[PDB]
């Protein structure tokens, strides 16, 4: 099963999006530093916010946890891609997250979701998942 890292504040909803996917998952806590040791895809929401045209390298949309994880050689070293959510209300600025660690840390960007996700999103992330460990077999070393 694939390795899955996600981070959810108070509010809980991607918490509850986790829960909702049957997939086993660590949560980078509110304070505190945390280790992996296995390749992962990393499940994150978006903050700050508010700039209708806005630009990656502003700061404040990856959750200061996400960044502290990352900071972490090892930890950055397994991330293999990003699943991010947000808010539609949010328009240019929606799941941006997802948009600044694919492009900052050159891992793809899975799938977005607004909040606690429906019952389609659990289903393609369920399945987006699966075809994505399955591909690491496509890149296995030489036998020879
Ligand atoms: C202070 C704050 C800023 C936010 N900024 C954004 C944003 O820029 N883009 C977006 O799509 N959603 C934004 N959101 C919506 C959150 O990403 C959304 O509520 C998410 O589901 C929260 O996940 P969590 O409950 O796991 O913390 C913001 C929410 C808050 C409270
Ligand atoms: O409340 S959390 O996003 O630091
Ligand atoms: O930073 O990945
Ligand atoms: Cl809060």
């Amino acid at each position: 099963v694939g390795g899955l890292v996600y981070f959810s504040s108070v509010s809980e909803y991607t918490h509850r999006f986790v829960e909702k996917l049957g997939l086993p998952a660590t949560r980078i806590p509110l304070h505190g530093r945390i280790e992996v040791d296995e390749p992962y895809v990393l499940i994150l929401p978006t903050y700050g916010g508010g700039r209708a045209t806005p630009d990656i390298n502003h700061g404040g949309y990856v959750p200061k946890q996400v960044i502290a994880f990352l900071n972490n050689e090892h930890n950055r070293s397994l991330l293999r891609g990003v699943i991010a959510a947000g808010n539609t209300n949010f328009g240019a600025e929606f799941a941006y997250a997802g948009n600044v660690v694919s492009r900052k840390c050159g891992v793809p960007y899975l799938y977005r979701f607004e909040l606690m996700g429906t019952p389609d999103d659990v289903e393609a992330v369920r399945a987006g998942l699966a075809d994505f460990w399955k591909e690491q077999t496509c890149h296995l070393p030489s036998q020879l």
